């Protein structure tokens, strides 16, 4: 590992150039904890390893969901490799629950006020003035430029939407551990190579407020250190145990709590191309997808036996029925399983207007749903599993963001061809 | 006129009970101008008449548009009758252009920054603390109750949307006088009889910032008095002339700058019911609407002569063609006039799926549009005239608000039937 010059150093991290890696840097954590802009600073042994472990797990989680993130890989106990960014000097905060500075700036609001949707705020980075709140209008008027990207209305709107999405993903991911994510702070930078705005810096135990069972008095985050009247050695051991508590649970956010499976049943091997599109699209949400050939019309006995194989092994299953012309496979399956059935018929413009009604108009006592897009039927199957699986949910959530970002970028492009 | 007790008195107005009018009060203006929470106060002769005249014109304008407003009628030179309200102690501000307190609270924003859409802000009324900015969260948490109405999320969302709509109407109404409405402040109350939230207090020359030709140095509003280093008698005569300038122009906001007409051409007197619905709906936007009987099929010579009558008298006209079955009246009219033509065919479920295509699929060189709803065709005709007529525009704008308010009220009702 070919380490170059120390680029900068701050309160908790040293950033080094990597001579064998163009556009990449090494972020080495220090055994330092800090708070405020006064003398609250301490050595804390093992903090560097805890910060590194949390950020490395959280960045891998957000990256596997599809959030664009400045993270390459973990590099031992106390560092990580990242794409080099020109950091935007704004703290982006997201709140589910009103506490901390929100109450000070909004006297009359009580602790516990819930934000639907989560509240996003901006703070300009400046220790001299204790990080003052900025409006979107102030950030636009600053006309900041980083690695050649002017930070305008489009870029601010993107960081704002991304902050909400990142919060919701981390919020949903902590829920299975019976922890309430109250709020968080993140920072973005411009990747010096790609010129993309990406989540950067770290997300660690100083970034958020984490309340087991929603109970503030059980707070496990750095607020436990900020709240101390006086820092004693007995006080720092409590803080360290809180950081250890989070370090011991954070890797479980990468694990699937519940199993998911899509079974695509096709009446004919001529509709294989259409079923390959469903299977591929399921792969994008990390949901295993099996293809099976069975006809309701010509082998209804075999359809029910295949159904029984998937009903009988304890794995939650969504069936997707692909039947051309008069669809009996969706209906028959729908009538004989408690699991959901989606008809995704391979309609063409020739007879599709006529064929679709055999999926849509069903006798009473049948729940069978219809989705015409094959990518759509995978997404709907994912949305169903997202109710139980935070990993699938997070891919859906990040995909809503990324698609929205794509529209903003295409509008920005075509707007330049308006002069 | 049976005047009762003086209910309250402030810096500029005395409010009196009316013994012959239940739930109504008389707001008598005083010849006083004021600014800030210090000694800036002055007698100004004729100010009471100028304030009364402006508020009376502005309230009549907003009321004729369809904005719910605490105004009954003008009552001589210096008073007006209003429904009595329990006033909500919030100043609602709307901004098109960043100036004044927006720049102080957002250092870095330059004078002239434009808000798309117009920015709404709240200020809590308290002279002791110079009227501090409140968040929507602070107003909700105050749990204010006025004439029995709890001010909750629904009520705050309504005042916020109403503030934007009122600003946009006044903004559009000043445009024909080549005046830029920069920003404004309004207050709402609860009508003690109806229990509706309504625009109340006044809107006068102290309520807004008015720049002729967009030029701040020509400001005609009360900012001209606020800006004086020292108040001299020569200084007050300039302020008075600015107030007179606005008083002399404000009545022109009630006058139509451009004439509007809808001509509904029907192929058959059996479609008269359908044409009566278009005419009634046109009446709601204040647009005269004539009915005429002509067939393209059986009297095309007469169709063209009737067309010529309306093309030839210099009144801007939208033609609405009502033809059952094979619509030739829309197309023929569309091909022979430069004025817009709307086909509004009287479709029923029997043959409407078949008949509609004769309105929709036209030879090249025909602009003829289709609107199936008869109320819809009137609204579309209004939207066309709204590009030229601020009065029509304002009815459309207020109708978007009122419809949105209706949805919030129906959601609030059905939500109570969710327990
Ligand atoms: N991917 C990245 N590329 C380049 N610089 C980065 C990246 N991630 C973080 N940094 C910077 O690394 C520096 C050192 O981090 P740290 O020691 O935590 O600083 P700090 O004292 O918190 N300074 P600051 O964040 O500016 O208030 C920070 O100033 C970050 O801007
Ligand atoms: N329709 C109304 N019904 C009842 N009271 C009203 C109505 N419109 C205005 N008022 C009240 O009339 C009072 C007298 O007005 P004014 O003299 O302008 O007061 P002020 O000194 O500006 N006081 P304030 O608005 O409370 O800061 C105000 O306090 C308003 O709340
Ligand atoms: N961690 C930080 C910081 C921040 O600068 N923190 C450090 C400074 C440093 O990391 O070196 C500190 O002084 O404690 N700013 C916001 N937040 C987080 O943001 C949400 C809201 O915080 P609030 O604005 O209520 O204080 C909560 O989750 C904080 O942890
Ligand atoms: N007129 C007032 C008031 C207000 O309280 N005015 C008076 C008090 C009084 O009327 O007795 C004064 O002190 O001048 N607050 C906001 N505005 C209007 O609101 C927009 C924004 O004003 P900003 O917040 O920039 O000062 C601009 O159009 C003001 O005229
Ligand atoms: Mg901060
Ligand atoms: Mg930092
Ligand atoms: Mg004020
Ligand atoms: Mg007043």
């Amino acid at each position: 590992l070919n380490i170059g010059k120390k680029l900068y150093e701050g309160k908790t991290k040293e950033v080094y150039e990597l001579l064998d890696s163009p556009g990449k840097v090494l972020l080495q954590s220090k055994d330092q904890i800090t708070a405020g802009n006064a003398a609250r600073k301490n050595h804390l042994e093992g903090k560097a390893a805890i910060s590194n472990k949390i950020t490395s797990c959280i960045f891998q989680l957000l990256q596997e969901a599809g959030i664009k993130t400045a993270f390459t890989r973990k590099c031992g106990e106390t560092a990580f490799i990242a794409p080099q960014c020109e950091m935007i000097p704004i703290e982006w905060v997201c709140r589910r629950i009103a506490t901390g500075s929100f109450l000070k700036r909004n006297p009359g609001v009580k602790e516990g006020y819930k934000f639907y949707p989560p509240k996003v705020e901006l703070f300009f980075k400046d220790d001299a003035n204790n990080d003052p709140q900025w409006s979107e209008e102030q950030l636009i008027a600053a006309k900041f430029c980083f690695a050649g990207l002017l930070i305008g209305q489009t870029e601010v709107d993107i960081m704002s939407h991304a902050t909400q999405a990142i919060f919701e993903i981390l919020e949903k991911s902590w829920l299975p551990q019976n922890c309430t994510l109250v709020d968080m702070k993140i920072e973005f930078g411009v990747d010096v190579t790609t010129k993309e705005i990406v989540l950067a810096d770290v997300i660690d135990n100083d970034s958020w407020r984490l309340w087991p069972s929603g109970d503030r008095s059980q707070q496990k985050d750095k607020q436990s250190y900020r709240d101390l009247k006086e820092v004693t050695p007995e006080g720092l051991q409590m803080v360290k145990k809180n950081f250890e508590w989070v370090a011991e649970r954070v890797e479980l956010l990468l694990k699937s709590e519940s199993q998911c499976r899509v079974v695509v049943l096709m009446g004919s091997t001529s509709d294989l191309g259409h079923c390959e599109k469903i299977k591929k699209a399921c792969g994008n949400f990390g949901i295993p997808c099996e293809l099976r050939v069975t006809s309701a019309h010509k082998g209804p006995d075999e359809t029910l036996r295949i159904k029984a194989e998937y009903e009988g092994d304890g794995i939650p299953t969504v069936f997707v029925a692909v039947a051309g012309r008069s669809n009996g496979l969706g209906p028959v399956m729908s009538g004989n399983t408690a699991y959901p059935v989606i008809s995704c018929p391979p309609l063409t413009p020739d007879w599709g207007v006529q064929d679709v009604w055999s999926s849509l108009r069903l006798p009473s006592g049948l729940g069978c749903s219809t989705v015409l897009s094959p990518e759509g039927s995978a997404q709907f199957a994912a949305q169903i599993f997202g109710l139980s699986n935070h990993l699938v949910w997070s891919k859906l959530r990040a995909s809503i963001l990324n698609t929205w970002i794509s529209l903003k970028q295409a509008d920005k492009k075509i707007r330049e061809c308006n002069l």
